[PDB]
């Protein structure tokens, strides 16, 4: 029973941590937030800003998504993330990932009523 909403934050949302994300922080998080289970989700962002934060870019600059749709919005101001991607060794169920700690804006897809994040397009 776990909305849309909460499973972004689940898997986008890290807002303990002032982003000083360890070389291991992918390898810990990826796993920690259930993103492991059924195999190693290829590709991950995490973001380290307020919740509020996160979900006022669904009011923010209106970007075209990869996907084409016209639901995706860029944050007007840049935000601490972490990029996690799977290392070419990696096998599940031992998965594996790179940190990358950044400084970038942010592409959100926002749906519903309350209208929120529901998925990470991209950052740029
Ligand atoms: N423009 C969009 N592009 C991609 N997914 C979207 C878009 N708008 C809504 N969604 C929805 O967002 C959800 C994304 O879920 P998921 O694949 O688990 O996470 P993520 O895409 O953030 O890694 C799906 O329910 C998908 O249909």
């Amino acid at each position: 029973k776990e909305t849309a909403a909460a499973k972004f934050e689940r898997q986008h949302m890290d807002s303990s941590t002032s982003a000083a994300s360890s070389s291991n922080y992918c390898n810990q998080m990826m796993k920690s937030r259930n993103l492991t289970k059924d195999r190693c989700k290829p590709v991950n962002t995490f973001v380290h800003e307020s919740l509020a934060d996160v979900q006022a870019v669904c009011s923010q600059k209106n970007v075209a998504c990869k996907n084409g749709q016209t639901n995706c919005y860029q944050s007007y101001s840049t935000m601490s993330i972490t990029d996690c991607r799977e290392t070419g060794s990696s096998k599940y169920p031992n998965c594996a990932y790179k940190t990358t700690q950044a400084n970038k804006h942010i592409i959100v897809a926002c749906e519903g009523n309350p209208y929120v994040p529901v998925h990470f397009d991209a950052s740029v």
